[PDB]
């Protein structure tokens, strides 16, 4: 039907969005401490800790697959990034610290994406 491509047309538009929103949060990790899964090899025990572990790489694959229906979406896995390294690691951490920087410099881009896609449609 025409409906189902016009809204295959809105869903590819919002990956694309999502996509520039993508890159700028990465940006703001430039350790590259969050471009990948943590590795089961190397933390054996994570997922005892961490129910649903994410990283960047792995949103970009969803994104990719135009798996995010909605900026609510992207954002829970944006979250999970952050909230998962800061129960995992300690305040005097590298890694919890990182994730502090990214929340705080991604709140901004986040922000204006929110205000993008409800303007846009």
């Amino acid at each position: 039907s025409m409906e189902q491509v016009a809204m295959e047309l809105r869903l590819t538009e919002l990956t694309r969005l999502l996509r520039s929103v993508l890159d700028q949060l990465q940006d703001k990790d430039p350790a590259r401490i969050f471009a990948q899964p943590v590795s089961l090899k190397e933390v054996p025990d994570y997922l005892d800790h961490i129910k649903h572990p994410m990283d960047f790489a792995t949103m970009r694959k969803r994104l990719e697959a135009q798996g995010y229906k909605n900026l609510h979406e992207f954002e829970e896995d944006f979250d999970l990034i952050i909230d998962n390294c800061m129960k995992y690691n300690a305040r005097d951490t590298v890694f919890y610290r990182a994730a502090v920087r990214l929340r705080d410099q991604g709140g901004v881009v986040l922000r204006q994406a929110r205000r993008e896609v409800d303007s846009i449609g």
